[PDB]
């Protein structure tokens, strides 16, 4: 069924320019750390992609995304956090539950890529159809 | 046997400055690197310590501070450095070179806390004698084992 008409400009440029400059401070390391993300060769659907993505996403923005208080980058991470719980009204639930997901082990780096390249596919495809992310993944799901 | 009264004000605040940026801008992770650094405990004396650390906290600079071009990070890499550079003159060399080295696997905050603890205690100790660093260490040096 429907979902909030706000879901269309819920995402503004505002936020991916904070996750840039967040990107942008981080220092290359060869260190890797383990992450739960979802599997691409077993989950190609976009949307069912972004749909899955979305809740792994905000689980590591509260659980691994850590800055010292009240600096720059931790004050992006609260505007990302924020964000990521008003976007709760616009992904439906869908029947399942750890499939589709795998282990990942990649440079901090690597993994704020990630994080941006969802903020950013999720936010073109809101402004098109707010409705997007009420399709059923039942299937696609189920596929994995 | 001396070195250039002006080691005195080498190092200054605005570079402390951009270093403490540098390290509040790292995303906090348990993620380990290895590294090589000073065995505090076969090397405590306060100069020596930080003569030993010198060069390898150059290493550590060049080869392990890395941020994409024209960054702020990347920017403040590049004084620091310089800085390394500049600093070179006022640490006379000892003769002896793995004495008083040891691995780490510690987190990149942590690693970066002892680059900002070197430049400290560095700036510190060449306010009070800018030629304290010409002090002799083979003695310490040699204590290691
Ligand atoms: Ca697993
Ligand atoms: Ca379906
Ligand atoms: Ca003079
Ligand atoms: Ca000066």
């Amino acid at each position: 069924k429907e979902v909030s008409e706000h879901c269309s400009h819920m995402i503004g440029n505002g936020h991916l320019k904070v996750l840039q400059q967040l990107i942008d401070s981080q220092m290359e390391t060869s260190c890797q750390i383990a992450f739960e993300f979802v599997d691409q060769e077993q989950l190609d659907d976009p949307v069912c992609y972004l749909k899955k993505a979305f809740f792994l996403v905000q689980d590591i923005i509260d659980e691994t995304m850590r800055f010292k208080d009240n600096t720059p980058n931790a004050n992006a991470t609260e505007r990302l956090q924020e964000l990521s719980n008003n976007l709760n009204s616009c992904f439906t639930k869908d029947y399942e539950n750890k499939a589709c997901v795998r282990t990942f082990h990649e440079t901090p780096l690597q993994l704020l890529e990630k994080i941006k390249n969802f903020f950013n596919e999720t936010k073109n495809l809101l402004e098109k159809d707010w409705n997007i992310f009420t399709k059923n993944c039942n299937n696609s799901f189920a596929k994995c």
